[PDB]
């Protein structure tokens, strides 16, 4: 029975950590982060949830949510202020990747190891990416549109660790910052965002085997600042800003199908969550 973690968010930035089970539809309100937080990502190391980054003000905090006992602990903090963060996991290290600071674009990537508590620089991205999308596939690392303080991106890249390296993969068909990005079946997803111009609906994937992107099925509400996880082989978007509307709703997409769905919706709209499972 694992669960589906919404952390922060913004309507101010807010300071709820809620657990939805998607098998029974319920929502169960937990303890709050000691300091609210949105544009902040999350993530799962050895089954403890961490929130990183976000804007409270851009913030260099890292905590540690233990579901065993409901309760936060503070971390050490990042070498800098990253809101609009993507974040990755490998090898049980989380990875910090843009995000701003203020005038600051980020492209400086930087590392977690949480049995000593500390974080390493590592090397920088070719592009400065705040906004960012940020997924692993087969322990290699992807960072994903975003906006590059001039220039909103549909442009992507692959971080090697063995080799702490970044190389441009092949870009995207639509511009996307604010996108949520995740991965599933070996394929990269990036779902909504924004292009510049509007919020986007659309959703693409990009095939490790053909190097391609292709459209899938749009979701029903354009969203960007979108929370996204996976749980059970689907696609779970959470929440938002439609270009007009904090978003309550989530979406869920059934690969097999093509669809898209209406799930449940959150306990109050609000954009720009870290979202994770355990
Ligand atoms: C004022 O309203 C908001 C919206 C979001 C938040 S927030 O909390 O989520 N937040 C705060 C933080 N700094 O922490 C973040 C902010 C920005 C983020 N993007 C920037 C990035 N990726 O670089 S973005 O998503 O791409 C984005 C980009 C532009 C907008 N412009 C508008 O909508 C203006 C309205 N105009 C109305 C008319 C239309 C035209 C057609 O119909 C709609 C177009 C749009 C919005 C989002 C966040 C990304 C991730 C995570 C958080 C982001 C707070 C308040």
């Amino acid at each position: 029975g694992r669960l589906i973690y919404t952390a922060g968010g913004y309507f101010q930035s807010l300071s709820y950590l809620e657990a939805y089970n998607p098998s029974d539809g319920t929502w169960l309100r937990l303890a709050d982060l000691q300091v609210p937080r949105s544009g902040l990502a999350g993530c799962v190391v050895g089954g403890l949830l961490y929130a990183v980054g976000g804007r409270n003000t851009d913030s260099s905090a890292l905590d540690c949510y233990n579901p065993m006992t409901n309760q936060w602990s503070p971390c050490a903090p990042m070498s800098v202020p990253r809101n609009r963060i993507g974040v990755g996991v490998i090898d049980g290290h989380i990875y910090a990747v843009g995000g701003s600071h203020g005038c600051i674009h980020h492209n400086s990537v930087e590392r977690y190891e949480p049995e000593r508590d500390e974080w390493h620089l590592v090397a920088p991205m070719l592009t400065r990416r705040i906004g960012v999308g940020v997924a692993v596939l087969n322990r290699l690392l992807y960072a994903v549109g975003g906006f590059d303080g001039t220039n909103r991106l549909n442009s992507a890249e692959c971080y090697y660790p063995e080799r702490n390296e970044w190389r441009m993969i092949t870009a995207m068909n639509t511009i996307r910052s604010g996108a949520g990005v995740c991965v599933l079946h070996n394929c990269i997803y990036a779902a909504g965002g924004y292009d510049g111009q509007d919020q986007l609906n659309s959703v693409e994937r990009y095939d490790v085997e053909t190097e391609t992107w292709t459209f899938v099925a749009p979701m029903k509400h354009r969203r960007s600042a979108l929370g996204i996880t996976v749980h059970q082989g689907r696609i779970y978007v959470l929440g938002g800003y439609d270009g007009h509307t904090f978003l309550d709703s989530v979406e869920c997409y059934d690969p097999d199908t093509d669809t898209w769905s209406e799930v449940t919706r959150m306990t109050s709209g609000r954009s720009g969550v870290g979202v994770a499972v355990t």
